[PDB]
Formats: structure tokens, C-alpha cells, sequence
């Protein structure tokens, strides 16, 4: 699960982080 569950925090992140940058 580690492999999608990590990875998740970076597309959850990555999303997140598009949005800021605006």
C-alpha cells in the first residue's frame, strides 16, 4: 500500500501546490 499511499501525497500535493502558485 506504501507505493500508492506514498505516492498519493504527491498528487495530492502536486494539486494542492498548483493552486497556490495560483
Amino acid at each position: 500500500f506504501f507505493h500508492h499511499i506514498f505516492r498519493g501525497i504527491v498528487h495530492v500535493g502536486k494539486t494542492i501546490h498548483r493552486l497556490v502558485t495560483g
